[PDB]
């Protein structure tokens, strides 16, 4: 689809691979593509967000941010966890505030995924 992550940009930390193919993953990954798809949502830039929240979304989807590692050397979140965080930046393209409405859609979004 055209509803996808346009461009992927990770940080200069050792393991950068690691980090490049869990954007790619994500991307990738059958549920967010799904629901990226059924909802219309193109993300022009997912980048890591630095380590030392577990994400961002910056004006409704025109910017996702995702921290994926724990430290500044060798330890990452775990992607079930990241999966969940991107998931609920995405749910933040319509619900702003984690009010009633957020958890609704966000329980429905990670359904669907
Ligand atoms: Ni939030």
């Amino acid at each position: 689809s055209i509803y996808t992550f346009n461009e992927l940009v990770v940080l200069d930390y050792p393991h950068k691979d690691r980090a490049l193919r869990y954007l790619e993953r994500l991307r990738d990954d059958t549920g967010i593509k799904k629901i990226m798809d059924s909802h219309r949502w193109t993300v022009p830039l997912l980048s890591e967000m630095d380590p030392a929240t577990l994400g961002l979304n910056h004006n409704q989807g025109a910017h996702i941010e995702l921290r994926l590692r724990t430290d500044r050397y060798d330890g990452f979140r775990d992607y079930k966890t990241v999966k969940s965080t991107l998931i609920h930046q995405l749910t933040h393209n319509v619900h702003g505030e984690h009010d009633s409405s957020f958890w609704e859609l966000f329980r429905q979004l990670t359904k669907e995924a």
